[PDB]
C-alpha cells in the first residue's frame, strides 16, 4: 500500500515438464502453459494435434505437469474439470494432488495418472480445466476451456 505500482515477485507459472515427454518418445519436450499468469495461446496447440500433448499411448500410465508461484505469491487452485469422455476406451484420469490446493513458489511436479478400463481398443479422450484464486477465494486466473488429451488404450482384462 504504496507509491505508483511497485516491483515485487512474479505471477503464477505452470508448464508440462519435458521429463515426461522423454518417457513418451525418448526425446525431451517442455510446454509452457502459464507464464506470470500471462498464459500463451497454448490451448490451440494443446487441442490441435501437437507433436507431444494430445496423443498419449497405453504405455504412459501417467503424465507430469509442473507449476509454481514466485517467492511470496502462493496462488490457490481448484480443478473444475478432470474426467474422461470415452465410452468403450473408457478410463478415469487422476491427479497427484487434491482437487483444490495452492500453487507454491517451489517448482512442484503434479503427476496425472490415467488408469484405463482396458475394454475397447482405440483412443479415448479426457478433459481438464482448472481455476485459480487468491487465498480469500477471489478468482484471478482461469484455464481456458479446450484442454483435452487423448489416451490410446487396448483391451486388457
Amino acid at each position: 500500500g504504496s507509491h505508483m505500482l511497485d516491483q515485487q515477485e512474479e505471477s503464477l507459472y505452470l508448464w508440462i515438464d519435458a521429463h515426461q515427454a522423454r518417457v513418451l518418445i525418448g526425446f525431451e519436450e517442455d510446454i509452457l502453459i502459464v507464464s506470470e499468469g500471462k498464459m500463451a495461446p497454448f490451448t490451440h496447440d494443446f487441442r490441435k494435434a501437437q507433436q507431444r500433448m494430445p496423443a498419449i499411448p497405453v504405455n504412459i500410465h501417467s503424465m507430469n505437469f509442473t507449476w509454481q508461484a514466485a517467492g511470496q505469491a502462493e496462488y490457490f487452485y481448484e480443478f473444475l474439470s478432470l474426467r474422461s469422455l470415452d465410452k468403450g476406451i473408457m478410463a478415469d484420469p487422476t491427479v497427484n494432488v487434491p482437487l483444490l490446493g495452492t500453487v507454491p513458489h517451489k517448482a512442484s511436479v503434479v503427476q496425472v495418472g490415467f488408469p484405463c478400463l482396458g475394454k475397447q481398443d482405440g483412443v479415448a479422450a479426457f478433459e481438464v480445466d482448472v481455476i485459480v484464486m487468491n487465498s480469500e477465494g477471489n478468482t484471478i486466473l482461469q484455464t481456458p476451456q479446450n484442454a483435452i488429451f487423448f489416451k490410446t488404450c487396448l483391451q486388457a482384462e
